[PDB]
């Protein structure tokens, strides 16, 4: 209360080993496992990890009260513990909550570390009684959003619905109604699942009732990437990795500025014309939500972020062209961008 | 470019002392000292500053070729410097572009550091040319607005303009016309400062020509306290610091959810009420901003965050009352704000 929240200096960090790994996984709610390797001799490995340490150390001490752990896994001194708790991805951390097991790949640095936990720590279904809490959903614009109208919550259909929904837990919001009146709103039936993709005005049904819990799951897999997608701290790097033939459509626009407010509705303009293009990715880029790239992407692509950008970028060759424009032009239709979108193809 | 942007484990933050400040200073275009009394011999108070240096090393990677450079003076192994350098505020950073110094009041994270050194390297002047240029001004809601129309660059009132600019770098922005055209949107003659309070829709005019260097300082001293805030964390420290009576107002509304959306006009409505009230800072807070606060603020005040919140904060006390609200129930208007604002006036 009095006490102003200041990094205290404590160490919180668990060094997991073969003798407490049990214990400390019943002590917490949830418990971050960070896998790596140990770092090298040099003084400037150690000090990488020796930062990689305190941003846990910094969330460790921020989440303590919320009942969440944190330890670090040596890939050699705990080789035993880490073949026994199925980790494999070195230099990566991993997320228990339950049974269902997380692979965090998302940016390392404290901020981002705590939101994505306490998201972990609420539960995975987000039902709706009111108007107020009705209104949120239709504001959903920047990723995967699902809709699940229930008669009840103890009903067996809604019971393998939750069962579904922690398998994607939580990138992607799982809701549930059990009203009615809401159910007529979103031209959903008693147990019809509506599946909204990132940036899609006019959502797409899926098959009636009955949805098993491995039915909901087959689905997402198939449309788990939207035509659009925003980059999102939390999962930038799995973002990065999905992309077609080697090709990103990468839309630098900041959400605040005006110029970048068309830009946007221009580009979402664009990916709703082309949604029947599987082998369309194109992610948006926040520049307000990663300032420490801001640097290294202007430098890389030679470029100026005040203003909108957007090109194509190659990430087998390491290659980018980018749409050069005039600030005092006037900013470049739908129409101007698939006509340089032509230039794709071409080569 | 191929190289991902990783913590490379260099350290690049410079020991100043008294044999290369000069050379340092004379070195890089900006220059972030940061003066520290030791860390105390225990080994949590060597932790808090071991983050403190890093969180300063990442800022110092980012910021290399953008020339910023990074430095710590020890209060007493590097007392000289510091007595010369005017380095009074102990465990604070101070900021060197060109003569005019920072004493910068933030949030210490590499995030909101490297955010407000990018602000320092640009001019202080904003010059607008276009109308998209243009829509960019009146799209500022959320900070202190300055506006002044002047004939051409060279002149000497301008001159005196850009040196009245940087006595307030970064934290309020300073822009300037030279287009005629422009000055009759904004109702401002040639010569004529403008003066946008923050969340204000109807601006107040300043004295015509001449104005003086020190004439612009006054003004905005007597004016720097907005009646509504935004809760900055490049600034959160100086804005707490500056309350009334050891009273602050304080609205918890994320700008992205629609109960906040509405929460937010809902409040802007009142500080244009009573403006003509200097008694009255109120200071809103986007909890989208403060991730790791978020966990404190629930446990100290007893709220959830999910919801919109408001109630007085007693800086003297360390007392809060909150308004108690329901969810399902109509979003408070500005009448029931100030009806429960009068139990402010009540003890
Ligand atoms: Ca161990
Ligand atoms: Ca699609
Ligand atoms: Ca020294
Ligand atoms: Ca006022």
């Amino acid at each position: 209360g009095l006490d102003f929240p200041e990094y205290d200096g404590v160490d919180r960090v668990i060094n997991v080993n073969a003798k407490n790994y049990k214990n400390v996984f019943k002590k917490y709610e949830v418990l971050a496992l960070l896998y790596h390797e140990p770092p090298e001799d040099d003084k400037a490995s150690q000090r990488q990890f020796e930062m990689e340490e305190l941003i846990l150390e910094l969330a460790a001490q921020v989440l303590e009260d919320k009942g969440v752990g944190f330890g670090l896994v040596d890939s050699e001194k705990d080789a035993a513990v880490a073949k026994k708790l199925g980790l494999t991805e070195v230099d990566s951390m991993y997320v228990f909550k339950g049974d269902e097991v997380i692979e965090y790949d998302g940016e390392f640095s404290a901020d981002t570390i705590v939101e994505f936990l306490l998201d972990v720590l609420e539960d995975p279904v987000e039902l709706i009684e009111g108007e107020r809490e009705l209104q949120a959903f239709e504001n959903i614009e920047d990723e995967i959003k699902l809709i699940g109208y229930f008669k009840s919550k103890d009903s067996e259909h809604y019971k393998a619905f939750e069962d579904a929904a922690e398998e994607f837990h939580p990138y992607i919001p799982f809701f549930a109604t059990f009203d009615s009146k809401v159910a007529k709103k979103l031209t959903l039936k008693l147990n019809e699942i509506d599946f909204y993709e990132a940036f899609m005005e006019e959502p797409v049904t899926i098959p009636g009732k009955p949805n098993s819990e491995e039915e909901i799951v087959n689905f997402v897999e198939e449309h788990r990437r939207s035509t659009l997608r925003k980059l999102k701290p939390e999962s930038m790097y799995e973002t990065w990795e999905d992309d077609m033939d080697g090709i990103h459509i990468v839309a630098f626009a900041e959400e605040a500025d005006p110029d970048g407010f068309e830009f946007l509705e221009t580009l979402k303009a664009v990916a709703q014309d082309n949604t029947e293009n599987p082998d369309l990715s194109i992610i948006w880029i926040d520049p307000d939500d990663f300032p420490l790239l801001v640097p290294y992407w202007e430098k890389t692509f030679d470029i100026d972020l005040s203003a909108p950008q957007i090109g194509v970028v190659n990430v087998t060759d390491a290659d980018s062209v980018w749409m050069e424009m005039d600030d005092e032009e006037d900013l470049p239709s739908a129409e101007e961008l698939e006509d340089w979108l032509e230039d794709v193809l071409e080569g």
